[PDB]
């Protein structure tokens, strides 16, 4: 996250840390036993973290479960990012409290110029590498489909949204993969890519997870 803020412990609850000996991507709970992560983010091996704050530190609240199995989009296509969403099972429910609550589906999309709530624990840098132990949080608008297929000419599809700032400053950045942007109470979006971070004409993607809310409830149901 890059031009953010620090979240505060727990105060993005539904938010977890993939980890495999190290953090690698972000997530989002959804419900005692499942995550919404990006496609990109898949390998096998994963240990899911929630309630954490400062991911280098346990200070408490942490919840350490392995995933049962993975489920990548059917649909999901590496070279373009196309679908960039995937499913993890928890192989325990996790114990769901203040600090590790889950995020709901969305019924329907959200619309351009909403404001959305994007966090994880990814590069803080514009330029240059410097990770966070704590979470950071930014607040940013969903942009219009046009300046943002006006910024990734025959890259964008109808399962993609940009949102930021086109000045730049403000964006998600690498190590906040997999992780939730949050609008109106809902999971809208999973960070999926971008050119560089924070750059001018250059906002980030991600995943318009209201295309996928069907397959979402449909798959975790028969898993
Ligand atoms: N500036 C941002 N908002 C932002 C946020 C998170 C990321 C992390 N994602 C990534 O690094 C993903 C993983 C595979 C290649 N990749 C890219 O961003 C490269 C460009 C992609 C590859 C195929 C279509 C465009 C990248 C950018
Ligand atoms: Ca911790």
């Amino acid at each position: 996250i890059v031009g953010g803020y620090t979240c505060g412990a727990n105060t993005v609850p539904y938010q977890v840390s993939l980890n495999s000996g190290y953090h690698f991507c972000g997530g989002s709970l959804i419900n005692s036993q499942w995550v919404v992560s990006a496609a990109h983010c898949y390998k096998s091996g994963i240990q899911v973290r929630l309630g954490e704050d400062n991911i280098n530190v346990v200070e408490g609240n942490e919840q350490f479960i392995s995933a049962s199995k993975s489920i990548v989009h059917p649909s999901y296509n590496s070279n373009t990012l196309n679908n960039d969403i995937m499913l993890i099972k928890l192989k325990s429910a996790a114990s769901l409290n203040s600090r590790v609550a889950s995020i709901s589906l969305p019924t329907s999309c959200a619309s351009a110029g909403t404001q959305c709530l994007i966090s994880g624990w990814g590069n803080t840098k514009s330029s240059g590498t410097s990770y966070p132990d704590v979470l950071k949080c930014l607040k940013a608008p969903i942009l219009s489909d046009s300046s943002c297929k006006s910024a990734y000419p025959g890259q964008i599809t109808s399962n993609m949204f940009c949102a930021g700032y086109l000045e730049g400053g403000k964006d998600s950045c690498q190590g906040d993969s997999g992780g939730p942007v949050v609008c109106s109470g809902k999971l809208q979006g999973i960070v999926s890519w971008g050119s560089g971070c924070a750059q001018k004409n250059k906002p980030g993607v991600y995943t318009k997870v209201c295309n996928y809310v069907s397959w979402i409830k449909q798959t975790i149901a028969s898993n």
